[PDB]
């Protein structure tokens, strides 16, 4: 039985959800722990809606600290997705949205309170949010087997996940175990011969550089939508906070390693010199005789926009030695408003990367067209809410600004959004 979150999907376009964030004692990776968790698991359960639907979350808090929720990737209003809001101790909220229209792909909920994200995070407060589209219907995908990936580490000490140390707060904290749906080194027995993975990395830090055994991955959708068409890959690098959908056409019978190879994303001090293994995430199972399905030669149309009416600048630095991040100079202000833009506009932001370390540029609510990244043209359309930069790259993002109110972009290394990679936009 394939480790994967339990599953509740609207009915009648409603969404009504109690979910719980509760310490909760589990099993993983054969030692016994007390996680943080929504819905008594770690992942927390998968929400399974479609546009229109309303969702009706309420997130009751039973930690002993203050929390709430943020709907990464999910373009609603910040007047619901509020990064500013903060639930008590024993107190609860409700959410309520609309799922947009033409919204399609997996996005995933998470604790977002300013300066306190990454213990939360850490400790396994996350779980998936999968948008089924009209698409899903064409035989090519309505056929496949799907399976949500959720790729995330931890690490324990004293039976708890391991508390944050210094160094932890400069390069983000990565855990020993490297779990696939809370689980190690999972086997997953395929019954089909064409694969659905939507891929998840809901580290705090650690980067998957992924590839299968044997199989190219064809790419179909990003983190906010699907391709135009599924772009073949041998490997696909998943950021923190990013997602992606790909098709595996398993053509022979076999047992094949889906590995997270070594990726040097600029960490520094005090860590393994020499190079790093390749870390094997789970075994897939090809089926007796597989005849897998053709793929489908279009996906979804991705919109002209309008031509932009400003560019903005952001550059990213660090102060790795006081682990303090900043962008244009600054670190994060909760009362600080940052950029100003209009709704129904689309703007040009170029972010700049003058650290040493690759960050994870992430915007709240407004998804965008990645143009290029390190001068160089990014190989497909789709709407995207993370983009990754090495040192010294700039990445060239199209931002329509659509929802009005106050939200916030950051790293998405949580770590250095705690420690100050964060700044607020006001739409007007
Ligand atoms: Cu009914
Ligand atoms: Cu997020
Ligand atoms: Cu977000
Ligand atoms: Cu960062
Ligand atoms: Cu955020």
């Amino acid at each position: 039985s394939f480790p994967e979150p339990k599953v509740v999907r609207s009915q009648g376009g409603l969404l009504s959800l109690k979910l719980s964030a509760t310490p909760t004692p589990l099993a993983l990776a054969g030692q016994r722990a007390t996680l943080l968790t929504y819905g008594g698991s770690f992942p927390g359960p998968t929400l399974r809606v479609r546009p229109r639907d309303t969702v009706r979350l309420t997130l009751e808090n039973r930690l002993p600290e203050p929390t709430n929720l943020h709907w990464h990737g999910l373009p609603i209003s910040p007047k619901v997705d509020d990064p500013f809001l903060e639930i008590p101790p024993g107190e609860s909220w409700t959410y309520e949205f609309t799922v947009p229209k033409e919204l399609a792909g997996t996005f995933w909920y998470h604790p977002h309170l300013h300066g306190r994200v990454a213990p939360q995070l850490f400790a396994g407060l996350l779980g998936a949010l999968v948008v089924e589209s009209s698409l899903d219907a064409i035989p090519e995908l309505r056929e496949a087997e799907e399976h949500l990936l959720v790729l995330k580490d931890l690490a324990l000490q004293g039976g708890r996940p391991a508390p944050h140390t210094p160094m932890d707060w400069m390069n983000g904290k990565e855990g020993d175990l490297v779990l696939v749906n809370g689980a190690l080194r999972p086997t997953l027995v395929a019954q089909k011969a064409t694969l659905r993975l939507r891929l998840l990395n809901a580290s705090n830090a650690r980067y998957y550089r992924l590839a299968l055994q044997d199989h190219p991955l064809y790419l179909i959708a990003a983190d906010g939508g699907f391709l135009e068409e599924p772009l073949e890959v041998s490997e696909l690098l998943l950021a923190p906070g990013e997602r992606a959908e790909v098709l595996v056409r398993l053509r022979k019978e076999g047992r094949f390693l889906l590995q997270a190879l070594p990726y040097d994303r600029g960490a520094m001090g005090g860590m393994p010199q020499g190079p790093s293994r390749p870390e094997t995430l789970l075994y897939l199972i090809a089926p007796k005789n597989p005849k897998p399905l053709p793929l489908p030669k279009a996906l979804s149309p991705f919109p002209t926009l309008p031509a932009p009416v400003v560019t903005r600048r952001l550059v990213l630095t660090e102060d790795m030695m006081a682990a303090r991040f900043f962008i244009n100079g600054q670190v994060f202000d909760h009362r600080r408003v940052d950029l100003k833009g209009q709704a129904q506009t689309v703007e040009v932001w170029e972010v700049e990367n003058q650290g040493d370390m690759d960050h994870p540029f992430h915007l709240h609510v407004h998804p965008f067209q990645v143009l290029s990244v390190g001068g160089r043209p990014f190989p497909y359309r789709a709407w995207k809410d993370v983009v990754n930069l090495k040192a010294g790259e700039v990445a060239r993002l199209l931002v329509p600004l659509r929802e009005k109110g106050r939200t916030v972009f950051h790293c998405h290394i949580v770590e250095h959004e705690d420690r100050g990679m964060m700044g607020v936009l006001e739409v007007g």
